[PDB]
């Protein structure tokens, strides 16, 4: 401290060695746009093809939820049974979870249950992953030329791209959008009853012919004596090509007319599956979804990607070319682009409101070295802790340049005055100055990390985005008055000029800053006014009051965001048909939607990504789903020429000219979250009752909660309801006569109308699937029932209208699981004003109106939220007495720490003022704001209170007289500390461009709050003090003449 | 846990080398200590069930999420789960003349799901406009139809 | 701990369940460490008090 | 029994297609023999967690 | 060799061409900490250079 005083060179090293490190950690430290936040989930999916929701759900769903156990944190099970015979276990674990003995003992105990699932799945495969709907790019495929299809660029990113991309520095998870190719051959039924055969004996014929043997070898172990060969023995290998398994022989007629497989059923390279199809603007495309690797640079991932991908450019085939219809990128790096514009920016204006007020170039210098040098070390103790520099941590940054900006300003000030004031040379005047503020100083340090600290607990995905800010911001302020108390002082000691004792430069120049008698005349007004204030302090304590009363009302009605919602350059739209639609009609739909865009929104558009099959609500050709690209911001002007006013026309579109519902939204800001003013609820039977009366219970519940428009709103379940389904009802008898094997009339059913993976080869060097399933016009309507047979061991043909009743009926399509036990997913929010958890509570005195067997339970946000919500009082209540007994400390008061934390009003006020002239809402950025205001606030609070008592004591004035003087002494500074601070901040307030949600959120609060804190603070402070210290003690009083020094 | 996944991969490497009723039966890899942390029991104070309505009760109502906690690491059911129970008679087997592995056979046969398939599936035809669910064999529900197996 | 979540997953349960099903309490480890530290704790503030 | 292009390019690489994204991951070296047997040998940064 | 074949070095003679690719940095940092080192100790820069 005053150590570093006469150790210039000493405190050059530290800042030197600081900066070094800052440097350092800031070549070598990540970039991701925003750090893990969700509580991890591992995925296990199975894929039954062929399959109807009940036969997924109670073949492999059941049996895998009860081998799931002894998995440490288990938080909850949710499970999808898709009726396109997908199965989807959700386990989502306690956060902050190793995710990875998640993954690997979930799949552990899945390995376990492994041999108790049919053999179909078995083989299709059963998968272990780790959830994350963030993909940092989906990079697609098209073919301009028109030459391929989907499946045919599908096989072209398999077997050329898809992996050499997976080599680049930064990339995790690769993931294929499409299908693969596989063996396709298509049966035909007339050609099938003709030479008499059925699907099996086209199986068995496959397995037969297309593989290998285990084989063996010359001159093995052991030999005979004298030996010389040894080689080995290369015995059946598996078929190449299509042709060859045109060549597979089913059965030998009696003439010696063969049957070659060719001739029974249609042979082609075709896809594996053939459920989703990929337009780009209406060209054919397949895509690739990458990773960013598991913590590492987003940016240089991307250009590594990208860079990549062209070196392939010159081997691709004829008029392939890459695109990329979804981009964290352009975003991340212009959000980075702002953080730093505005950090130096601040800091620019800084300099402006230094030397345009001491107008000394070396003074003005210092604060230019302080937190640069803060700066660099905040960026290392965050790189020590293992964070990244995403939005959450630099914001967290931005957000507190006012507390850095004042650390420098507070020392450099109180030296000049000093001088100005005494007459001292340099040094001694900066001991004089540290002197002075050196313990409050350590004091600031311990309130703030009081109130930052309490905010780094918060539990669930919400205590993450918290600790985000509670580090970064702790960090820039424990090196910030590190500095404050090592090399700042040694600078002021060191480059600062000698002021001629009562200088002030009243006049004395011309053509810069009359000024100075324009601030001194003003700063008389400014204590001329404040004792008379104090002569009367009464009405003040009722102002107070009143102002204190409305900070809360205005409070109470700002609305409870969580996060805003940003323009990213990427918006989508998606589709739902009527039940149980065809691949036909949605596809039209996508396509009327991608003409709109590219037309009726030519200046802005840029890309549709047109998938069919995959939708919002699950699987099913029912579904649809749009990926809307945007130009780059620098051609999309106009308020109507951005995503709010984009979306807003496209459902305006698309709600009143369809015989389907289709809507368009642009993607929340973390990528997983909760709709903040919302719910998630689950409906589920414990007892034993079947899908008809749970649905009923959900129905119940569903009009008792239409019932209430006034608490909660759009309660709907998350799903698919019931389509109607058909029923083959096989009367045994009737094939137990005519001498068929119940066997092959299910599995030649299945194998015509679902198909059957039987067998596999090798396409041009890697391993592929052979298909076997009917062709396309003898398997759509339920009359091709009849043109299908099956041969009895006799010899005799059968067809299924012999043996098969037929009906149609209802079914579930999608059987939806909670814990274990068959639920009914709930989603809806509050109405408007109302909060979620009166929703909640609301909710749950409804479902308490059902069936027992109709029991309810709560996930994902609104379990969170149940759990944790009760944090908020109790973390401040610990951050309100840390701090008392901190000042209490720092003074040596139970009663004098009151004049300062009453300033804390004064400063949330004016962010609610801001919030609501402004709109905003009371997000996160609002708050991590709200804390920052009361931060300085508080700060210039301790060092008025404290210049006070130290007059009071150490030079033995008297109460009014002190106050006078200390909030005399500390007007300039807190003035020139919160002109540069709100000229810094200025710019996010007003400011359009990618970020601006944030910037907006951040600015909005600070500035008003910045306001009416300095503009309160300079006249209520000394009341504060004034009035306080009027209950201690009895006497010794008032007081003055005193005394020793010693 | 590192322990528990090192000697569960060596269990992968005897898992083919086994029975198909003992791979069927499960096998469990544990951490757990040898004792019993506790008991919780279940009776019915009426009596108005015998004890393996309870047991049934027990094993498919709550165990699932007693052992799904985590902390648990065995689960021990002192009592069983409803099977449908099928118990020949050797006499009216041999009058017939029939063996248990024609009951199996049969068994296994008749009480199935089956991989049916979807009406205007995929791949469809131009001009389409029909998607719905086969539903084929379906698993035996009740007591009952399981005496009706032919 | 893994007592209190199993205590909150058969009180999930409890609503549920058929006529007449009690849960009856035969061995438990827990309520004597419980009962057994907290007389460590009487002692602590009794002694304190002597 | 199979050769060794047989194992490379069945068993092999579609096993490598998986190995990216592994953290602190040296090099990776594959060998392909014509006995049955594939062998795929990960080479981590050192002081990772084994 | 022709265009399309490369070197690369594994094991020993991977952690060899670290060893040496890594020599200069660490006589760079090294000498400038000796060198902060004694600005500090020795509250100057003439210490240092000489
Ligand atoms: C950063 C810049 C801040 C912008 C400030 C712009 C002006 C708005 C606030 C000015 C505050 C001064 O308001 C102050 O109020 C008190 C009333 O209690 C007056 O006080 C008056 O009444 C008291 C006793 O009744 C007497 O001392 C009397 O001599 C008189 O001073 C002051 O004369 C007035 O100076």
């Amino acid at each position: 401290p005053n150590f570093f005083i006469d150790r210039p060179i000493f405190a050059w090293v530290i800042a030197i060695i600081i900066m070094l490190a800052g440097g350092l950690a800031i070549l070598k430290l990540p970039v991701a746009q925003y750090p893990t936040i969700a509580p991890p989930a591992v995925t296990i999916s199975a894929s039954y093809p062929g399959a109807d929701a009940k036969t997924v759900q109670d073949t492999v769903t059941q049996v895998i939820e009860q081998n799931m156990n002894g998995i440490d944190n288990l938080m909850y099970m949710s499970s999808n049974s898709d009726s396109t015979g997908t199965v989807q276990i959700t386990l989502t674990f306690e956060s902050g979870t190793d995710a990875d003995i998640a993954q690997v003992q979930v799949q552990n105990k899945l390995q376990l249950a492994m041999p108790l699932l049919p053999q179909e799945v078995q083989q299709q495969g059963v998968s272990v992953e780790k959830s994350s709907s963030s993909f940092l790019m989906v990079v697609g495929v098209i073919n301009t030329d028109g030459t391929m299809t989907q499946e045919d660029i599908s096989d072209y990113v398999a077997a050329n791209m898809k992996d050499a991309i997976s080599r680049t520095s930064g990339v995790g998870d690769v993931q294929l959008f499409g299908s693969q190719y596989a063996m396709r051959i298509w049966m035909n039924p007339n050609e099938l009853n003709k030479f008499q055969l059925t699907p099996v004996d086209v199986i068995t014929a496959i397995k037969a012919q297309n593989a290998q043997v285990a084989a063996g070898q010359l001159g093995g172990t052991p030999p005979v004596k004298g030996q010389q060969l040894n080689a080995s023995i290369i015995a059946q290998t598996r078929l190449t090509s299509t042709e060859e398994f045109g060549k597979i022989l089913l059965k030998v007629n009696q003439d010696g007319s063969r049957v070659l497989l060719r001739d029974v059923a249609k042979i082609e390279l075709g896809g594996e599956n053939y459920d989703i199809i990929a337009e780009f603007n209406g060209q054919p495309a397949s895509g690739l979804g990458i990773k960013l690797a598991t913590g590492a640079n987003a940016l240089d991932t991307a250009a590594a990607i990208r860079a990549e991908l062209a070196k392939m450019e010159p081997f691709f085939p004829s008029g392939l070319k890459i695109v990329y219809p979804y981009d964290t990128t352009p975003f991340v790096k212009i959000s980075i682009h702002e953080v730093v514009k505005t950090l130096v920016e601040a800091i620019i204006l800084v300099f402006l409101v230094m030397y345009l007020f001491l107008q000394n170039f070396r003074a003005t210098l210092i604060p230019t070295i302080a937190v640069p040098v803060v700066l660099l070390g905040t960026f290392a103790v965050l790189a020590a802790f293992g964070f990244s520099i995403n939005t959450l941590t630099m914001f967290g940054m931005v957000l507190a340049i006012g507390l850095l900006v004042d650390d420098a300003i507070v020392v450099v000030e109180n030296v000049e005055r000093v001088m100005a004031e005494e007459g001292l040379p340099p040094k001694e005047a900066t001991r004089k100055s540290m002197g002075q503020i050196q313990g409050a100083l350590v004091g600031i340090a311990m309130v703030l990390s009081a109130v930052f600290v309490p905010m780094a607990f918060f539990g669930g995905s919400t205590g993450a985005i918290y600790r985000q800010f509670s580090i970064t911001i702790v960090s820039a302020m424990a090196l910030s008055v590190l500095v404050a108390l090592i090399l700042t002082p040694a600078l002021c000691a060191t480059m600062l000029k000698p002021i001629a004792k009562g200088d002030h430069g009243e006049g004395k120049k011309g053509f810069f800053g009359w000024f100075n008698r324009m601030f001194e005349k003003s700063t008389h007004h400014y204590t001329d006014s404040v004792g008379g204030i104090l002569r009367s302090t009464g009405r003040y304590l009722v102002l107070y009051l009143i102002i204190v009363v409305g900070m809360a009302y205005l409070f109470v009605r700002l609305p409870s965001s969580f996060l805003p919602d940003e323009d990213q350059g990427v918006f989508m739209t998606m589709v739902q048909l009527p039940a149980g639609a065809t691949q036909e009609r949605t596809q039209k739909v996508l396509n009327e939607v991608t003409h709109y865009y590219l037309t009726k929104e030519k200046n802005n558009v840029e890309s549709v990504f047109a998938v069919n099959g995959a939708g919002a609500a699950g699987a099913g050709q029912n579904t649809g789903i749009a990926f809307v690209s945007l130009k780059d911001w620098a051609d999309r002007p106009g308020e109507e020429n951005k995503v709010e006013a984009i979306t807003m026309r496209a459902t305006r579109a698309f709600s009143q000219i369809k015989d389907a519902m289709v809507f368009a939204f642009n993607l929340p800001a973390i990528v997983e979250l909760g709709t903040a003013t919302g719910f998630d609820f689950e409906l589920i039977d414990q007892a034993g009752l079947g899908h008809e009366k749970l649905t009923q219970a959900r129905n119940q519940l569903l009009a008792e909660a239409a019932k209430h428009p006034d608490m909660l709103t759009s309660v709907r379940p998350n799903g698919l309801e019931d389509t109607p389904q058909f029923k083959i009802d096989i009367d045994q008898e009737k094939a137990q006569a005519l001498g068929v094997s119940i066997n092959d009339i299910n599995t030649t059913l299945g194998a015509a109308w679902g198909g059957s993976y039987v067998n596999d080869f090798i396409d041009r060097g890697r391993v592929k699937k052979v298909y076997v399933m009917s062709e396309a016009k003898y398997r759509m309507l339920p009359d091709d029932i009849g043109d299908w047979y099956v041969r009895a061991a006799d010899g005799q043909m059968v067809p299924f209208s012999a043996f098969s009743s037929s009906r149609w009926e209802y079914g579930s399509p999608r059987l939806e699981r909670y814990n274990g036990l068959p639920s009914m997913e709930i989603l809806g929010q509050a109405a408007p004003g109302k909060s979620t958890g009166e929703a909640m509570e609301l909710m749950e005195q409804l479902a308490s109106k059902l069936p027992t067997g109709v029991g309810y339970d709560w996930t994902g946000m609104s379990y969170q939220e149940r759990l944790s919500g009760n944090q908020a009082p109790s973390l401040y209540a610990i951050s309100l007495i840390v701090v008392f007994l901190c000042l209490a400390a720092l003074y040596e008061s139970w009663s004098i720490p009151f004049s300062v934390m009453l300033v804390v009003p004064l400063g949330v006020i004016g962010a609610l003022l801001a919030a609501t002239f402004r709109g905003l809402t009371n997000d996160v950025y609002f708050q991590v704001g709200l804390l920052t205001t009361i931060g300085l606030s508080a700060k210039n609070a301790i060092l008025i209170v404290e210049f006070a008592k130290d007059l009071m004591d150490k030079e033995g004035k008297g109460l009014i007289e002190a106050t006078l003087d200390a909030v005399r002494m500390r007007l300039r500074p807190i003035l020139m500390t919160s002109l540069a601070f709100i000229l810094g901040v200025m710019p996010l307030v007003i400011s359009t461009g990618a970020g601006s949600g944030a910037q907006n959120a951040v600015g909005t609060g600070v500035m008003g709050g910045m306001v009416t804190a300095t503009v309160l603070a300079i006249f209520f402070v000394p009341v504060f003090f004034v009035v306080v210290r009027r209950r201690f003690s009895r006497k010794n009083e008032d007081i003055e003449h005193s005394h020793t020094v010693d």
